[PDB]
């Protein structure tokens, strides 16, 4: 198989900045202790593409998580804060759009390339957090 547009996401990434993540976690419903420990974490994210399967791994002192998925096809995910969610990830004009549904709630995580960075925008209702990753 040849190159794909989403190969722009492939690589090893490290968190370099975070804004409003505590408030995002509060809106999601994360409890105090998990918010405190998760907010300290400086994760690395490892993204790879093999055929139609995209894999995103996160490694940190808080948790190590991994999802593999095909665009547009719903899957089960256990999040770092231990939510059991139903997730669907699509590509919208170069942006990976990840919707998680659980307990009648929903949150959207968008991942996009900007300059040499990978920007992750996490949205829960009116609350947005921006997390910026650079190449490791
Ligand atoms: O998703 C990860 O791997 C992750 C890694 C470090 C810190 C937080 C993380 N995610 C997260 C935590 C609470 C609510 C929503 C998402």
């Amino acid at each position: 198989r040849g190159s794909h547009m989403c190969d722009a996401f492939v690589g090893t990434w490290k968190l370099v900045s975070s804004e409003n993540f505590d408030d995002y976690m509060k809106e999601v419903g994360v409890g105090f202790a998990t918010r405190k420990v998760a907010g300290m974490a400086k994760p690395n994210m490892i993204i790879s593409v093999n055929g139609d399967v995209i894999t995103i791994k996160s490694e940190s002192t808080f948790k190590n998580t991994e999802i593999s998925f095909i665009l547009g096809q719903e899957f089960d995910e256990v999040t770092a804060d231990d939510r059991k969610v139903k997730s669907t990830i699509t590509l919208d004009g170069g942006v990976l759009v990840h919707v998680q549904k659980w307990d009648g709630k929903s949150t959207t995580i968008k991942r996009k390339r900007e300059d040499d960075k990978l920007v992750v925008e996490c949205v829960m209702k009116g609350v947005t957090s921006t997390r910026v990753y650079e190449r490791a």
